[PDB]
């Protein structure tokens, strides 16, 4: 069983796995089930961007989505990730379709993690920024309906030629370094992560989300995912 | 009046003044009364180091401080600072001796911050770092004693030819540029400072400590605040 | 005077000062003379963007103009700096109009400058970036014509209210901190500069240009250097 | 057949192989043949900084060597990249001992990589920071005798429990995730490294070296490359 932190933007309420009465953005720790979430106005059609901010002084996980007519919302939940995640893992981005269907394109995405030692600085870093991905990224890890190249964007899940959103789909993008978390030994790790998105939906309901995910280094999609389970965890529970 | 924000390294605990009973770090919000405070075991003659870390997400203010040994004590406090701070501030180092001394020497300095709007990106940042500091270093504004070029050290209160710390003496450092710390129009504003350190002192109980702080763009010392006001209050208020 | 080391796009070609027969790029180290330049295809009206790269092992100035249509020059120039330019310097954007006439607009503009010492390392660095301008810009310095908040952007040169530029102006707008350019002690001295500007005319051939500079920190506009002296220098030598 | 550009610090003046009549820095295109090379006084038993830089504006890549002692050499080589290297790479640092031996430790290890696009920016950046290695360093990619975690360092070469060097020995390491070196549309790519070295040497001369290396991605240890050739090339043409 894969480990999962995610921060889900989850367009579709299924009420019965916890989910709201409406679109949220949401903080999920090994399970579907968000330990907070907060409403968000999901705008059909329109570019939105998604920051991601977590400390280990303060260890509260944040995250904010914007569009540019100045909505906005925000999730902060307080938790331990020493004690949640493995030392090493990798990070990316998931994204799912239902019966109901959206496009899931990324934009661009950029991500920074530092660890700073009981050793007093000697720190260790990692940065990485994709304003355009190409047809063939070697950087990074495609899973599922997951394609790079199309008009200079990431599609998560797969469209057709004419740009309709397929149902039942499913797709992730991992960074291809695995990414030192945190360390018994370090005084501080942080992180923050950045990316811009766009759904689209031609009918009713867009489902089912977008996440932005950090799991063990082998993490591969799990059977049956798809739709509501986004493409990270196995079941509700 | 100066408006301030700040967070202190105390390592002279004046009581009368609702200091805690031991040397402490602590989160100082327009009073030099701490918010919150941490036990703090400072070690004299070692080298320490601080980081600091704000987001305007989680709106919650971070510190830390550690030694090579890995002795460390954290503070938080859950703060929005668009309430309280102004739009544009300069950041900066204080330190201070009363009746009685430590020297107070900044070994390097780096900060970063960085305002995401309402635009959806087009990001303002600014970032700085000083690893040694030259006798005149012209984008730092030193006030009081502080002191640059000696042994390639940023000292920040008053040290004789041969090394010894005087009493009564105050000094800051701020950074020669100012800085938008928030904006109305702002998702997200986010803020990390790390600076090292040596205290030293060679008689009984060191004091009385150093400060990292926000102010307004003009501020300067206030007077009579050497010793236990750490060169940023006028007053205990 | 002045010491002056800046790279000109110049859309006014004087041949009387050595201006080439089109409208070009170029390096003029204390002197309106370029000691390099390359032809330029000036789009009016297009927004267009400027890099500077310079390392102080290499010592070559480069410099790369581009728009989106794919259209770029490029010039380099073998130069040491550590034999031209002060230690500490500011760096800044000019921009003129003479006879003819064009808006002088930036729309953004980022800086990043590092030196590492015979310390090996205990490297000093400072980046900042400016994606929009608002009506008061703190960290910048505004000489002559030039504004900040007008649609976000950075008029270097005096615009009507209806848009419409003005003949015979010039105005620069420099970093509010100054800069460690250069040390006789460092191994390495490095810098690169970004902006994006806009030029448009509504009349004939436009001028003069715009340039990124750097300058002895206490650098003001020399008298009469509008037109095609761009604002840096006092005569043609 | 691998591609591979390099910088090597040259510890053994093979003559045979065209290399100078001493210890020597020297960029390498495809060949253990060096383009360019510079006198280089190694420092036995002292710990050195080099740092690489290139542009594709000036198309002029640059090396420099120094130590704490204020000695430093550096030598330069202009270049298009874009006609030399494929448009991924990985990036490494390879170390050899032929024949004569020395430790080949590397104390720290960090590079930025950048890549500004005709569609004017978007820019893809990587960058990443070693400032100690541990026993299981899952971001790097580990080749023939290189080992990580003693001390906190990398160790490229084989060195026995009580800190003796191995003659015959070669061993790389690599960066785990691919860089976009290069694209036709790109307008500017640039990068720059920096790692801290110490070579140490019991025994008559110190060979044979070490390199900072650019290869294509899947570049495996030619056959035979240990000693002179650096594990770098398969032969000396
Ligand atoms: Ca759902
Ligand atoms: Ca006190
Ligand atoms: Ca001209
Ligand atoms: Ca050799
Ligand atoms: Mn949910
Ligand atoms: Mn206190
Ligand atoms: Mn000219
Ligand atoms: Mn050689």
């Amino acid at each position: 069983a894969d480990t999962i932190v995610a921060v889900e933007l989850d367009t579709y309420p299924n009420t019965d796995i916890g989910d709201p009465s409406y679109p949220h953005i949401g903080i999920d720790i090994k399970s579907v089930r968000s330990k907070k979430t907060a409403k968000w106005n999901m705008q059909n059609g329109k570019v939105g961007t998604a920051h991601i901010i977590y400390n280990s002084v303060g260890k509260r996980l944040s995250a904010v989505v914007s569009y540019p007519n100045g909505d906005s919302a925000t999730v902060s939940y307080d938790v331990d990730l020493d004690n949640v995640l493995p030392e090493w893992v990798r990070v990316g981005l998931s994204a799912t379709t239902g019966l109901y269907k959206e496009t899931n394109t990324i934009l661009s995405w950029s991500f920074t993690s530092k660890l700073k030692s009981n050793s007093t600085h000697e720190t260790n870093a990692l940065h990485f920024m994709f304003n355009q991905f190409s047809k063939d990224q070697k950087d990074l890890i495609l899973q599922g309906d997951a394609t790079t190249g199309r008009d200079g964007n990431l599609e998560l899940t797969r469209v057709s030629s004419n740009g309709s959103p397929q149902g039942s789909s499913v797709g992730r993008a991992l960074f291809y370094a695995p990414v030192h978390i945190w360390e018994s030994s370090a005084v501080v790790a942080s992180f923050d992560a950045t990316f811009t998105f766009l759904i689209k939906s031609s009918d009713s309901h867009p489902a089912d989300g977008i996440a932005f995910f950090i799991s063990n280094i082998d993490s591969s999609i799990p059977s049956g995912s798809t739709g509501r389970l986004l493409g990270l965890f196995p079941d509700a529970n």
